[PDB]
């Protein structure tokens, strides 16, 4: 006798074979879920019929007369003998049908999109050194020039005699005034030296100082941009569901009444309540009502998307767009269905556990998940440096010339206050 | 009639309360799987008495004549019903027993320490050339620093007329002092410019030599550390079972005939193969006796023990010293063992599956597997440059301005005796 | 009896001599196999005549009835003798006739286009930075060197006493003409100095803010070009087939249904099975019909073809644009095939033996697969940079100088002109 | 029956198994050969009694008597029915035993030490940019002085006033003279600014084209020294025989009276007729008398050693000092010996290509062969830049002071006669 499997067609479990040569009979069908029948009859004893389901549901209830509405169906009215299909083992099904013991493990997990680089900001030139030591050398400046103030006035050598041209015309000055100090400073660390050169052994030993400090700021401000350009590492804003349920730019989004977004409503964990706030207020806007519609709203927007772990793994190697973004939120096992009070059940889960022990189960999802190759990522080609990457010297340039204007006027202004 | 629970001792599963009170029975013990037979025992009804497991160990065949040991013996001979307790769901015990569906999903992964962060020390840029070549660079400039003074007194052209302007006469004068000779030395290095420049041709072939050394000192200063820091910006620790077939050092390991190399023993996939050969050839160093001679292992040595995945959820939570190399290898359960062909298989898988859309079986795996706070924190993000990695440069700075003011008190003090 | 020789047409295998008179037997053909047929028969006495296959083949079950065909089927019918050829020795062939023992050892090896340098052009050195950004620095020289003109003009403290030795006076002048402030711009855009120095506070807030820019200019020139001659460095051609397991743009190849792919159907390797798979689910674009159309492709294409290493080394020899990738797959031979049972299969045997001794077998094949001188010199040693790499630098700079005397020459003429 | 193997042990082919439990009787033996010899006996009928040869050899003619040594000695006196072991299929064994097809490939190849990069040059601080380079911008500085000589003269801009103190004091001089010409140039290009800055539009051209030049020359060898200590590839002096046979620092080798050195002797090739010319001539001192005494020679010497290609791929995966300089130089096989005119000849090259088709004979060999993992370099972390890599500088420092004296010599007594 021959058994009826019943059957729905997801990829990468159960597709239509597209090759040539027509008046096909139940040789139509690949996949992972039909190669693992076709495991299954070796190792138990059967020839299975391949039925679909001609509802294209898994099963519910319809919450009004209570009667099941796919496989589920066809199961309990005993038109199918299995069903070998992504049929989720849960708590409504298995007090009306029998599930085997899982063939495939999974949870809920988030879709987003990898990790780009092609906007660092129109700063972020000025990453090599973290924002202690901009501020840090910001405060040497300031430091070093108060110091070389206050050292080259109570230093004698440093009170020369200008107008050598009078060789007893005795004036005393000094051209380290307050302003000339922070212009020694200023002028030894843009690496563009100054016209003064101290010249008391004293205040030579602090532009001494500051030149070989000035000299390892550089060089590791060239090194480390050296170590940014050539070993690109890129990150997420999120990294997890905590993470997420945080982000308000970036918005959620769950298949509309599915096994996701139930999971949600009935959750009591106090992040779970968070994200269902969030997706029960905002409906209309990040419930969408497909995951294959849902795959197109993470890459037509910024938008993370809730969804089995299974397919996330099978989408995310058909395109290096996508990502995953956690671990797992749920917990739930594919069963391979059996009608209730079966001879089947007890002889479908110790073959399951035996194609386990094999390495069967491996070997099959490594076929039909991994794909695709998604040539994942090297010490990529250096592309050339733009307004995308150094871009906001032009800002610190323009509001410097801004600055000097309104200095301009200032030393105007001043000086002919005084003058009259 | 009341059941009869098979039980083993282990952690956070079926533990001892620790009190005084010796009035014990069916209240002595606690841990997961007793607030697990708690709320089985809540919604299906039964009285339970815990009877912990004589032999001691969780199910085997001996091999001397196929008898069973443990958990599922006690079970085959029908002595005592549930076997509420981590007993794994595998090919040879389904065949004698019939377990629940699972309550528990864990892998073989990896343990390994914590990566230990570097400690750069205070003099941390001074590390791109060795201490030989800042030794020889500061003999350098006092060498080539006493040979201007020699050359600029001895040759006839730096001797020029000081004075153009102040009236023609014979008064002529270096600017090569011996102060002034180390300040050319000292300017020239930084690549900041002294106020001093070398006019006849014998000071300039010191100079312009000087001036070459210079350029191949801090063009090497600056692209070997520019060498460091991609080298540290590209490796990264291991994340994969693949990344310990490609190491040497990292020694690997597991339980001495378990179920963790009884995997490796079966598997066929080239990069398991790699793994079992290593542990092949080599034992009686990488193949520990017990889990708690594994931790310790990794805990002193560079070893990289496999275990099952939910001891180390238990062993890296507590011990934050230790983390978790990887995803999941295998892919297991653990089940509620009940003996072959009874009517509380199904009264039980139910039973689970209702505590697991609730969420109860969330909640207390967080209760047992999260115990201490144990400061997970550890902001793990770098390579900008910090006060850790250049840090000493500022303290370099902050002698060199203490050394300057005690040169200040000297100048004026030197000043003062002879001015009196 | 003189022997029969069966023998198929290949190259430089057994072929015609290109000649007019058509006086012709046991003398048109030549090749490696008939240099070797004239020194078998020479030590070991035999006369021969060689007669072609008519069937054209090797020899293979046509799997109809099990009937063999090409050489293997005129040697087991007993119909000739000898089948000095290309005839390579496997298993299915060692069961119906009894080849030599080798006179040539091949494998499967990856033919591969020979990795085309990189023209880089003239202005190569112009590339770590966007041509938006030479465009914008140029731009902001232009933009801050008038904005100096504007305010060292307008500013009270840039009007200074010129003559403080020259007796004092009423006779203030700038430092900052128009031609002056652009070489203040162009002069510390290149880290070295201007004569001018800023002296007001409105001009050194310029000068100081045009200083910044300037390193982050010059320090990101410096690192991103030392991130494309580090990325440079590091990348490398691919010289394995685990090098084309990873890569996805190059495409591989073999001939259908062939020596080659049936290789990669029987194989278990991990590496090996990626390299069917990438051929198992593609077809009809990467399994071109023969070994003539599968240099085409990697002619044009970037196409990866497999074939046998004997052909490889024909070809690679012959088209100098062509490399071989890696070494030897498989590891096969070719055998002078003599029918089941034969006297001749020992007499051979050591005469094949007698000719390696001697050395005739290398010099037989150096004769024939080296053919061309085809100028193999291509020196691909690098890394030092050329005139190829850094070349257009000195355009530039010759062309600053041709521009300068026309300038000389400009001044020479406006000085004369204002002179009378 | 039982058959009689006869053997002898050479690592990996045959070797003690070293474990515990002993009164071992044929379970003493391990390796590829007995792994071979396990594979035969289960594809063929037979039982295999391993009874190793009583002379410790492979066999050879004494020339004297002619009487063979060793296992083909218990060949043609029938005192064994197999010689599965490392003999090489030869001329002057196969005319007295019978071999069958080979299961393994080998031929003459060269141990020589992994480049190593611990020595790099007391220079090569000079490798960054190419000895065309390096000269180049030598004779730019050449040009550019000259040009600038030239320019400075005819441009009457640059004829300034100095002497500014008397308002007409008319003398018209020129600062740009032959010698300050040379120390612009000079000057520019070692980023230290020299004191002259050129005033008319006609010389700041050619100092502003020289300032840019001086900009991407420096900046390239920053940034290809960069390139150079990430990424360090380093190169052997030999890559073939070719290039070991001009080599006369580099010496030869070869087993004394061995098959690798008894191919060189009637070798005719004009490569090899100049690699015995020397072992010939410089016998005892290039020609070793084992395999392992001559590996300690490559191993405390200059020594490249010609030895067997499958002891080479053995050796150099057990040590990762050595490496292999080539392809193959001889070709030839081993053969499973067999007595002359026995039934198993036939039967074990079936049998062997068999194991090929199957991929046991590549499976077996990646097991005995590929042993320590030799840990294959990764972009190490890079080390501080010592005397033995930058050096040299410090040598054209002391280089550039001695001339520097002996210019101070000649201007003393250039400037005294004229004075006198
Ligand atoms: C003769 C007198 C001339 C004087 C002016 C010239 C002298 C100085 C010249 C300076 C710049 C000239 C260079 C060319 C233009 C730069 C364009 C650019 O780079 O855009 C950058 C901003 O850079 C800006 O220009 C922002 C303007 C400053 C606004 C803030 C201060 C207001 C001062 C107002 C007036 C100040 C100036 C007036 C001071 C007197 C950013 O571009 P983006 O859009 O982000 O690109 C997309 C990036 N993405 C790909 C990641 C998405
Ligand atoms: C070459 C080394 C030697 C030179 C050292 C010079 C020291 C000072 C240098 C830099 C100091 C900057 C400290 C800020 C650190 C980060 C803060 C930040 O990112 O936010 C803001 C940037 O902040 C600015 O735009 C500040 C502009 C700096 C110009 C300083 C003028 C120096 C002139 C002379 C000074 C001499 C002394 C003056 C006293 C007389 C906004 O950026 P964002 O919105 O976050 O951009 C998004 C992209 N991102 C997320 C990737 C980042
Ligand atoms: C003339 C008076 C001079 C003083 C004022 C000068 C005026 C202005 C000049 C410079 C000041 C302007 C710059 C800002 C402050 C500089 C310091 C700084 O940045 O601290 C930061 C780092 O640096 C440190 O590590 C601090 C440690 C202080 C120890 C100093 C002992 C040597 C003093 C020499 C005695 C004389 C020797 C005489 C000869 C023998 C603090 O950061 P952090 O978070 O603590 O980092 C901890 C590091 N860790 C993470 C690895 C743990
Ligand atoms: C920072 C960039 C800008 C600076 C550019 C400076 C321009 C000129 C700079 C360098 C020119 C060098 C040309 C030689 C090139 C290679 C030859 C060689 O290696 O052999 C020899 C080296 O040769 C020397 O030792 C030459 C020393 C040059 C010192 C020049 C002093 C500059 C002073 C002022 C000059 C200004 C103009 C003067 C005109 C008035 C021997 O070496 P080796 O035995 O082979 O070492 C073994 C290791 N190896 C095998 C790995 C190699
Ligand atoms: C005032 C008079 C100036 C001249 C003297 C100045 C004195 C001193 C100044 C400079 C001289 C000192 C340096 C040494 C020689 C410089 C060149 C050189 O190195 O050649 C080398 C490279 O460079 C080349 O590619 C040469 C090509 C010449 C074409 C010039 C056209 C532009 C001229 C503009 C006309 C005016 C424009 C006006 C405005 C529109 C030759 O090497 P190669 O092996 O041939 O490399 C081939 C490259 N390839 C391998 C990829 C194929
Ligand atoms: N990081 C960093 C750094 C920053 C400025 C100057 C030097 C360094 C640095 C350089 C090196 C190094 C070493 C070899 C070759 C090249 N570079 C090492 N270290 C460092 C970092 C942590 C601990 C000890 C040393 C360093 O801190
Ligand atoms: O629906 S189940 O058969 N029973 C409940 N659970 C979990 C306890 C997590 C799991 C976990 C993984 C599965 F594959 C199946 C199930
Ligand atoms: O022992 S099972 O009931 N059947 C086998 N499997 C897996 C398919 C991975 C799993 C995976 C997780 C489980 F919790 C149980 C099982
Ligand atoms: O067809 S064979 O005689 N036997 C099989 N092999 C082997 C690689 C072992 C080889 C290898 C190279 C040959 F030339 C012949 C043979
Ligand atoms: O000694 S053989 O059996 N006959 C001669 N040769 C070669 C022609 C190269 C080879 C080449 C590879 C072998 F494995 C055996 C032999
Ligand atoms: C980690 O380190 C110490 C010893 O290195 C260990 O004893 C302890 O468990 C950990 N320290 C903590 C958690 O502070
Ligand atoms: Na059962
Ligand atoms: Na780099
Ligand atoms: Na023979």
């Amino acid at each position: 006798r021959s058994l009826i499997v019943t059957t729905i067609l997801e990829e990468p479990y159960v597709l239509f074979k597209k090759s040539d040569k027509p008046l096909y009979g139940n040789d139509r069908f690949e996949g992972y879920c039909i190669d693992l029948l076709r495991e299954l009859s070796t190792i138990l004893g059967f020839t299975y019929e391949i039925r679909l389901v001609e509802d294209g549901k898994y099963g519910a209830q319809d919450d009004v007369n209570g009667q099941w509405n796919g496989m589920v169906r066809e199961l309990i009215d005993h038109k199918a003998d299995l069903a070998v299909a992504p049929l989720a083992i849960t708590y409504v099904r298995e007090k009306v049908i029998d599930f085997s013991k899982p063939f495939m493990t999974l949870g809920i997990s988030i879709l987003y999109r990898k990790p780009n680089g092609t906007n660092p900001g129109v700063f972020s030139f000025l990453n090599p050194l973290s924002p202690d030591i901009w501020m840090y050398v910001l405060l040497a400046c300031l430091g070093v020039s108060c110091v070389l103030f206050v050292i080259a006035r109570f230093s004698p050598y440093e009170w020369y005699n200008p107008h050598p041209c009078n060789p007893d015309s005795d004036v005393v000055e000094n051209n380290f005034t307050l302003l000339n100090s922070f212009w020694f400073g200023v002028g030894a660390l843009m690496q563009q030296g100054s016209e003064l050169m101290p010249k008391a052994l004293s205040t030579r030993i602090v532009g001494g100082i500051w030149w070989f400090f000035t000299l390892i700021i550089i060089s590791s401000y060239t090194a480390n941009l050296a170590a940014f350009l050539t070993v690109e590492r890129m990150e997420s804003p999120i990294d997890s569901a905590d993470d997420l349920a945080k982000q308000t730019k970036i918005e959620y989004g769950a298949v509309e009444d599915g096994a996701t977004m139930t999971f949600f409503k009935k959750s009591k964990i106090s992040t779970y309540d968070k994200m269902w706030a969030f997706m029960s207020s905002r409906r209309q806007s990040v419930l969408v009502k497909s995951n294959e519609e849902g795959i197109q709203r993470v890459l037509t927007s910024d938008y993370a998307f809730l969804m089995e772990s299974t397919t996330i793994e099978f989408v995310t190697q058909r395109n290096c767009n996508l990502t995953q973004i956690g671990g797992l939120i749920d917990s739930k096992g594919y069963g391979v269905g059996t009608p209730m009070g079966s001879p089947y059940r007890d002889k479908i889960t110790i073959a399951i556990l035996q194609l386990q022990e094999e390495g069967k189960l491996h070997m099959m999802k490594e076929k039909w998940w991994r794909g695709n190759g998604c040539p994942e990522e090297e010490s990529k080609e250096a592309s050339a440096l733009g307004v995308q990457n150094i871009g906001g010297i032009f800002i610190v340039l323009a509001a410097g010339l801004v600055l000097s204007v309104f200095v301009a006027v200032g030393e105007f202004l001043y000086k002919s206050k005084k003058n009259a």
